């Protein structure tokens, strides 16, 4: 297959892209979704220890799919529990609050929550890659 092996096209296609993901605090998320009313996904791990943790990461998080989904639709915060911690006093006792708000035991997790605090709904490491994650949230979320 020529075609296959052909590449590299003159003309550039897809101005918008693709972005990085940005991730905002959980006192900005709320603000924001007090105003926006988009849901908070917030994103329990253990960067230095839990390997699943860096394949859902690596694989969803990080991924184009999930990215321009959740730039676009959704508000991200992350809450890590690395081994190695430098993170503030009062980020940690935040983290550790909201740990225990949502009942957050096995990770990773990402839950879905609205600028009141109730939950759409919860996810955690599912194969199939970042396309078909953001296919999930959306039914779970009833974003149509």
């Amino acid at each position: 297959a020529r075609r296959r092996a052909s590449g590299e096209n003159l003309q550039q296609t897809r101005p918008i892209a693709a972005a990085n993901l940005q991730w905002e605090s959980y006192a900005e998320a709320l603000e924001h979704s007090k105003q926006d009313h988009k849901p908070i996904g917030l994103f329990f791990t253990g960067s230095d220890w839990c390997m699943w943790c860096i394949k859902m990461q690596d694989q969803i998080l990080q991924s184009s799919e999930f990215k321009h989904f959740a730039g676009v639709h959704l508000h991200m915060v992350e809450v890590d529990f690395p081994q190695k911690n430098h993170q503030p006093e009062e980020q940690r006792q935040k983290n550790q609050e909201l740990k225990a708000q949502y009942k957050v035991t096995g990770f990773p997790e990402l839950v879905f929550i609205d600028a009141e605090g109730k939950q759409l709904a919860r996810m955690g490491f599912e194969p199939g890659g970042g396309a078909a994650y953001v296919s999930k949230v959306k039914s779970a979320l009833k974003l149509r």
